[PDB]
């Protein structure tokens, strides 16, 4: 298997201070199998949710041949509002990833996006 | 001996504005580093055209080294419908392997999932 998985996520997810949120991303792959230990919702620098979005959580289930990545959390009242680039990073059973760290960095430089990239919009 | 598909790197969203010009770029790689540029296209699901209501969507293809470069550009009519459109970068390697087949594009469309090279044209 040399074909990488493909994530389907809303380009932008809008959340609000003092409120809970729940969104869903879907992942497919030619193999229909995934490495859940290597599937995460994270910011650019590490597998963490990120500064100012420390409360961003995720849960992974599989329904048929598709991953269902739940993107959820509760937004504290004292949150800094703004826009936060985050990523649904998914790995198939063979270790192919939807977006590499180099692809993510290149896209940030060029003000563009990679597969699985989305904006968490806090208002 | 080449069974590995070419891979398109395209922005998942291409945002454009009525009355303005736009320009984005995709790249294509392949283990063989060889392609059929004549079979590389930007198009909608059904056929080889820019798509209903988005016929002003243009593209050009070059090869720089081991990678295809696909310019995605144009001018947006002042009166074009506001909304989102699903389009595709479809590329072919020298061995005839495509990054996404018509069958795969159709199956993905009914499920509302995505294929490699699929992207959303956002008009505002
Ligand atoms: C701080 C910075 O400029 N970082 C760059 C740089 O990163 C590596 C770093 N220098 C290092 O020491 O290792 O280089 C990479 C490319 O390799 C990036 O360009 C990186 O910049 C960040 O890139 C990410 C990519 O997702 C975003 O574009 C970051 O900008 C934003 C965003 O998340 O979209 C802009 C936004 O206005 C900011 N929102 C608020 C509310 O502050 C957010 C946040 O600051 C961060 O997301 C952290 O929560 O960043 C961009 O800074
Ligand atoms: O609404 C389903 O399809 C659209 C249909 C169409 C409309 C306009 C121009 C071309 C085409 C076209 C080409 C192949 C299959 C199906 C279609
Ligand atoms: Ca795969
Ligand atoms: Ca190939």
């Amino acid at each position: 298997d040399t074909e990488r998985p493909v994530v389907n996520v809303p380009s932008e997810i809008t959340v609000y201070r003092g409120e809970s949120f729940e969104y869903f991303a879907t992942v497919t792959d030619n193999s229909n199998a995934f490495d859940l230990a290597k599937t995460v919702v994270r910011w650019l620098y590490s597998n963490q949710p990120g500064r100012g979005t420390e409360w961003l959580q995720y849960s992974v289930t599989q329904v048929g041949n598709q991953l269902k990545v739940r993107i959820f959390g509760n937004v504290p009242i004292d949150t800094t509002i703004g826009d936060y680039t985050r990523y649904v990073v998914a790995t198939d059973a063979a270790g192919n990833v939807n977006a590499t760290q180099t692809e993510m960095g290149n896209a940030a430089v060029d003000k563009t996006s990679v597969n699985g990239q989305f904006k968490l919009i806090i208002r």
